[PDB]
């Protein structure tokens, strides 16, 4: 039976992890590899002029110095960019705003590299009692219902949904288990719960709601949650996790 996954997200900028520096992304990823993290997500926010080259150098370094599944994203807007990153060594790319505005992009990536190579990050917010998709880093209400987008996302060939609840992202307040439960029955795809991770019990709550993986950043980078303890705690509470 599949293990539930614990994923670490590294926000990167100009070649360095960002918390003001936060170490080298590669060596911080190596570290996560060794203490029990299951996959890495790297999100780039570098300026467009050096971004293409910078992310590509990151991917190459991560692919030949770590041996962990990883995803790269942040401002991937077209098939050619996604293609360069996958062929440079990324296992998956994340797309978001460009996915919403050009859904064929999902299909082009999936048909070339397989659906496993495509993650669609969906940012959603509850507006007037209905789940809505937002673009532009959670700042634009698209008018598209969360219910319709996840189905279209699977229809288009995505391999995985990275589901962030805009209300919880950046708080340490907890995962938005209501939204997971809302999405879980609408799609067969794996769901990464993102946004809100405060305490070990939060991960349990997300997996009980139907998440397949759980993503966090600060709580791990602040040596603020111990992955080993989280996994042991997860196991004790009856959740399949990959130990050591």
């Amino acid at each position: 039976m599949l293990a539930k996954r614990i994923i670490a997200c590294l926000d990167v900028k100009d070649g360095r992890v960002v918390k003001r520096d936060s170490g080298d992304p590669v060596e911080l990823g190596k570290f996560y590899s060794e203490i029990g993290i299951d996959e890495l997500v790297f999100l780039d926010i570098t300026a467009s002029v050096e971004k293409r080259k910078t992310m590509l150098e990151l991917v190459e370094k991560v692919a030949e110095q770590i041996d962990i599944p990883f995803t790269v994203g942040g401002g991937i807007h077209d098939f050619e960019t996604a293609s360069e990153l996958i062929l440079r060594g990324a296992d998956k790319v994340s797309i978001n705003t460009a996915a919403v505005e050009n859904p064929s992009l999902i299909t082009q990536i999936a048909q070339t590299f397989g659906s496993q190579a495509v993650v669609v990050a969906i940012d959603a917010k509850r507006v007037d009692g209905e789940f809505m998709v937002f673009t532009y880093s959670g700042k634009k209400n698209t008018g598209i219902l969360l219910r319709d987008w996840v189905v279209e996302v699977e229809k288009r060939g995505a391999g995985e949904i990275l589901l962030t609840s805009i209300d919880r992202d950046g708080t340490k307040s907890g995962y938005d288990t209501e939204m997971i439960r809302f999405v879980r029955p609408l799609t067969t795809l794996p769901i990464i719960a993102s946004g809100g991770a405060g305490k070990m019990e939060h991960f349990l709550e997300a997996f009980l709601a139907g998440a397949d993986a759980a993503l966090a950043a600060s709580v791990f980078h602040f040596r603020e949650i111990d992955v080993r303890e989280l996994k042991e705690y997860l196991k004790k509470h009856g959740v399949n996790v990959r130990l050591e």
